């Protein structure tokens, strides 16, 4: 059941493609989003840019903000401030040789770099837990595997490679043979975590990247209610960056609506950002109590 | 040792630095003003360059009371001694930006710092290429190597200076710049530099086919009453890419030559971290330097490669 859909327009980036966004967030009575900005015919040449919402389905580069030399930007609120992250790619003579999540904290126009995750780990996401501890999802996929970890820290400055690498494995069984992990994590009223996730399947081969969700219990490390909630075909049509990404959606996360439905934001085809209007995916596990109101 | 127990191995550069401060000829000086960065400090700039009929500089932008919180921003020249952040340009999450022209395009670099729980854990040079408003990231140097600089040689090859000790090697094409190439560079004749650390900021091709290097050389100065100073002087030398020989090594600038400015911390009271030179119509040069990790100035000096040829490289993009 899809109740609506749109592709976002992004002004102020010279017609470049904008995709794999953060969720939208608010600051000083405006709405913002971070976008991954890249030329359609260029690969691994992304920057992350802060955009201000200026109209229905329309954002414009905010000229005051610095830009970040990162792919796949994401935001969360921890202890009353923004934590911003993205992938920082290292190349060796034009070839990708490493990639690591970089983390910034502060206010949206005043972000300060404070840590990187481990070498070759992309899928790190944070959330504030009901008791005020910080939850960390990790993704182990450097050794052929594709496993999700979870750990906690007290303070964002404690986010270290050692903490991330030591995260206890979650019950990954429900995910089947999917690679990926959360894009956005929500605290629910139950104290459980609602995860909006990206899972890729190779289907004997078709490359599928699907919008998924699951509920996680920080007390037991159990995963519940794993499901698909979006595919690229749900969004308005758009030619993918190359034909091999014709069924690739890289989820951004959800935004609750007054009516109790939500906007599911996703990168699509590595060329655009859209949303589909869907039913609340964590129905029966509590309402979202986290926000990104800065 | 002339410092006795204060330092039993005084850097051999100390007499050169004091002698330069007695004998220097300075024809003018200024501190640059930067608009559009919310009062933040701007320092350790690239040299100025031209593009599309305007003048630009990259600056390292950091709050005076913040440490290891830099971004590199493209500034457009507004007036004499005055630049403003260019709003169209992206920013780079780098320290100590530097530019050079290779094979008709800009090569842009800076230091990318990695932290682990707020503490510096790694740093490496990142390199971009293209046009000034359209730079594309293509390589990083080795872990913990800051002092890598490029130049286009007389024969069209690319010269690479490395800092382990200063090294030199060549490649054909900028996409060949790899950790493996950088780490395999042969050592240069270190005799004149001695036990002073640092390396080139900016390299120029001269009409002689030699390289003019504008360099940063430093040492630690223990003071009887004061704290330990991190001394950085502006230096120059001429390099022969065929023999790895160094000629005409000298001091060409020190912090005290520039207009006064309170350093970021007291230990940087004699720190001038050079950016490089810009030729003037009158045959003198503007020597641009970061000063005190708080500002960018220039001093007007004699051409430091006098007698080794005219600069034939450019940064006219
Ligand atoms: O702090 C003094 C100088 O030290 C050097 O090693 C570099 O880190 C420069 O960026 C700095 O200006
Ligand atoms: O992170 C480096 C590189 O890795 C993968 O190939 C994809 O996620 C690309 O979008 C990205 O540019
Ligand atoms: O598909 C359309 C979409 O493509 C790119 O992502 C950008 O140029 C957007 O501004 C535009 O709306
Ligand atoms: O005052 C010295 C210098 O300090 C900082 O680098 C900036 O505020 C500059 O604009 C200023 O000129």
């Amino acid at each position: 059941k899809i109740y609506g859909k749109a592709i976002l327009s992004f002004d102020g980036v010279n017609g470049y493609d904008v995709y794999n966004c953060s969720i939208p967030f608010t600051y000083d009575g405006k709405t913002y989003i971070f976008g991954r900005v890249e030329k359609k015919d260029e690969w691994v040449h992304s920057n992350s840019i802060l955009f201000e919402k200026v109209g229905e389905n329309r954002y414009r580069r905010h000229p005051a903000s610095i830009t970040y030399n990162l792919e796949d930007p994401f935001v969360v609120k921890i202890h009353g401030e923004m934590v911003f992250g993205g992938t920082h790619v290292t190349k060796n003579g034009g070839k990708v040789s490493d990639y690591r999540c970089e983390f910034y904290h502060g206010t949206p126009f005043n972000l300060k770099y404070f840590s990187s995750g481990p070498s070759k780990m992309k899928d790190i996401r944070l959330v504030e837990l009901a008791d005020g501890k910080i939850g960390i999802f990790t993704h182990f996929r450097t050794e052929g595997s594709c496993l999700t970890g979870f750990t906690t820290i007290d303070k964002v400055e404690d986010l270290t490679v050692e903490v991330i690498n030591s995260a206890k494995l979650i019950n990954h069984r429900p995910f089947g043979d999917a690679w990926g992990g959360p894009s956005q994590v929500y605290l629910l009223s139950s104290g459980l975590l609602g995860c909006i996730s990206h899972h890729g399947y190779l289907l004997d081969q078709l490359r599928i990247y699907a919008c998924t969700s699951f509920v996680f219990d920080p007390a037991t490390y159990e995963v519940y209610n794993f499901k698909i909630i979006g595919t690229k075909g749900c969004f308005p049509p758009c030619e993918p960056k190359l034909p091999h990404l014709a069924d690739c959606a890289f989820v951004s996360g959800i935004e609750m609506r007054n009516d109790g439905k939500c906007n599911l934001y996703s990168g699509i085809g590595d060329v655009a950002e859209g949303y589909i209007v869907i039913d609340y995916p964590f129905e029966g596990y509590g309402k979202i109590v986290s926000d990104v109101a800065f």
